[PDB]
């Protein structure tokens, strides 16, 4: 689990979106594994407007956090699951790094800022949804 919060917008994982969060819906792509749903309190993260491929991402499952170089935003191919059949998901960045189910939501964060949030992985391998050409998340 887990959200970024920048002015009145919560970004998280699609499949994890909650009711409230499709109530309060601002813009999702299943493509993506993003949804953005509007709050009545003001969010303070900073959203990262680079092309960094060196961060820092937290692990639930380790209650840790660790240094990765991860690849550039792009379409992969992903596994069947109970939220999505199998397909390329867009705008994806892998790094060699632990996860597990739960580890979904983690902020990926470098020197600028929040990059994006652990939507894949498994075998060894996670992926991240890019957040940084979102440019509207700022205004
Ligand atoms: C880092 O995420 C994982 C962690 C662990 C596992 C493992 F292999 F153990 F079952 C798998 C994953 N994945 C990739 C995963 O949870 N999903 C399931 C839900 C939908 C996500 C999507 N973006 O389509 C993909
Ligand atoms: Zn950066």
């Amino acid at each position: 689990s887990g959200a970024i919060y920048v002015g009145n917008y919560r970004v998280v994982n699609r499949h994890l979106a909650t009711h409230n969060d499709w109530a309060n819906l601002v813009w999702e792509d299943s493509s993506r594994d993003l949804l953005v749903s509007s709050t009545t309190a003001q969010g303070c993260d900073t959203i990262a407007r680079c092309d960094c491929q060196t961060g820092v991402y937290y692990c639930s499952s380790r209650r840790k956090h660790y240094p990765v170089s991860f690849s550039k935003p792009s379409l992969i191919f992903v596994e069947a699951s109970e939220y999505y059949p199998a397909r390329y998901q867009s705008h994806l960045m892998l790094a060699v790094g632990h996860s597990e189910p739960g580890d979904c939501g983690g902020i990926l964060r470098c020197q600028h800022g929040v990059v994006g949030i652990v939507s894949t992985g498994g075998n060894g391998l996670v992926g991240f949804a890019d957040v940084r050409d979102l440019l509207w998340l700022d205004e």
